Formats: structure tokens, sequence, C-alpha cells
């Protein structure tokens, strides 16, 4: 057919199996899930949006999705990460130093995906999903990552860190789910310091990207919050990987 109802792009094809198969993975290899019904976290994420008009989702519709994956992730070594998730992935890898949102099962189950419904059909619309800034910001997708970062940016803990992209116009964007959600989550009474770490997409040597105003800008918000700021750059992402894998080994 020739026009969508929506702007955005449909459902991911087999969503359904690609959740379940998704939980399975994840329970099978995480001891702490172990005991986790495939099933029913299936059967709790459709409840969330099938049925339901796709502009009329609310955090309430995913409670009983955040009730099965309720997960306890060490506090304390939490990375966050604004549109650079790729070497944010790579990193916690290595040697699970550290646990982004995609290392949780709700994150896992949801990375990469697209889902939506429709108003009084229990059809998943496989054709189009609202686009959240031309139709709609509470379509399933946007509430789920709303909904489930700001519960990660709540349990972290003393130091917690962020990877930001050094190569974008808005090193901190307010309006990402980073700058609009997870910033403004934070427990000030449990974090300490909030720990940038600016990506370099730009070859070898280049700017003191901590001194970026919308880095001053972040400083200035966290530091209102009575949560300390620290910043590096981290100028060359493809030797800091090598680092880790291989630390002292060469030339760090
Ligand atoms: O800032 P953007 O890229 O919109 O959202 C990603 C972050 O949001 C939440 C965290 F789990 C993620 O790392
Ligand atoms: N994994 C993701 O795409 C994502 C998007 C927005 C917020 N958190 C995670």
């Amino acid at each position: 057919r020739w026009r969508q109802t929506w702007s955005g792009p449909g459902t991911t094809k087999r969503f359904p199996e690609t959740v379940l198969a998704r939980c399975v993975k994840y329970t099978e290899i995480h001891p702490e899930m172990r005991h986790v019904d495939c099933q029913s976290v299936w059967d709790a994420f459709k409840g969330a949006f099938i049925s339901k008009h796709p502009c009329d989702i609310t955090e309430e519709d995913y409670q009983p999705l955040m009730k099965l994956g309720t997960q306890t992730v060490p506090c304390n070594k939490i990375l966050l990460w604004s549109r650079i998730k790729d070497l944010a992935h790579q990193f916690t890898q290595v040697q699970r130093d550290m646990f982004t949102l995609e290392d949780t099962l709700l994150g896992y189950l949801a990375d990469d995906l697209t889902w939506c419904g429709e108003f009084d059909t229990s059809k998943i619309n496989y054709q189009s999903c609202p686009d959240w800034r031309k139709d709609c910001s509470n379509n399933p997708v946007s509430v789920f990552w709303k909904t489930v970062s700001r519960r990660f940016a709540e349990a972290a803990c003393d130091v917690v860190h962020v990877m930001l992209d050094g190569s974008r116009s808005k090193i901190f964007d307010k309006d990402s789910t980073f700058g609009s959600v997870e910033v403004h989550n934070l427990q000030p009474e449990k974090v300490q310091t909030l720990e940038a770490w600016v990506i370099h997409g730009g070859r070898e040597d280049s700017r003191d990207l901590c001194q970026d105003p919308t880095i001053k800008e972040l400083e200035s918000i966290i530091s209102k919050r009575n949560i300390q700021f620290s910043c590096k750059n981290i100028y060359r992402p493809d030797k800091f990987l090598q680092c880790v894998k291989n630390p002292e080994d060469s030339s760090c």
C-alpha cells in the first residue's frame, strides 16, 4: 500500500518471537534472572500496547512488565550513553567493568526493536508506528524507553559514567533521553559524581571537548542537583578499547 497511517517504521518483523527468544537467551545466561518466566514477560509486554491507541500509551501500561523485569544492577557500575551506544556496548563486553541499560533484561529485550498496536483491534501494526516528532510522543516505543530509563537512572549510586558523542553538534543534548530523563532522575542522596567521557569522532589531535558549552551546561545542571561533575576526553576510541582489552600491554 502507498500511504501508511503513521510516519515511523512499523513493528519489527516477528516481534513476538524475537522478544520471547531474547528473553530465553537472557535468562539462560544471567543466573539472577534464571527463574523469570518468559511467557509471562511477553504477555506483560503485549499487554502494555496491544488494543491500545499507539498515541495514548502511559508509563502505567508498562508496569506489569516492569515488575516482571525487576532486576538488581550493581549501582556503582552504571554506564549511561547518549547517541553512542556501540562503543558503550563494546566497552562493557570486554570484562563487564560497567553495565548499560541494554545489559539489563528489559533493555536487552527491546534494543533495536520497534512495536505498536491499534486501538480496538488486538493486532500488532507491522506497517507503521507513530513517529515521536511527527505523530506523538506517547507511543509504545518512546514510553517504554522513558519508563525503563528513569528506573535505571534511579538505580545508580556512587560514580555514574556517561559516554557522550563528541562528534555531534550538541555533545550534551538536553532533548536526549540522557539529558531529559536520566540527568534528572539520578538520586543526589546516592550519586556522588557523574563522570562524562566525551568520545572524539575526529582523527587524532583535537580540542578539549570538556570545555564545550554543552558540557558546561551539563556540569551546571548536575552541580545544581548537588552531584559532582567530572569529564574526560577519549581522543581515540580505538586505542581506548585496545587498552581496556590489553591494559599496560601497550602504550596505554
Ligand atoms: N537502546 C536504546 O535504543 C535506547 C534508546 C533510548 C533510551 N535508552 C535506550
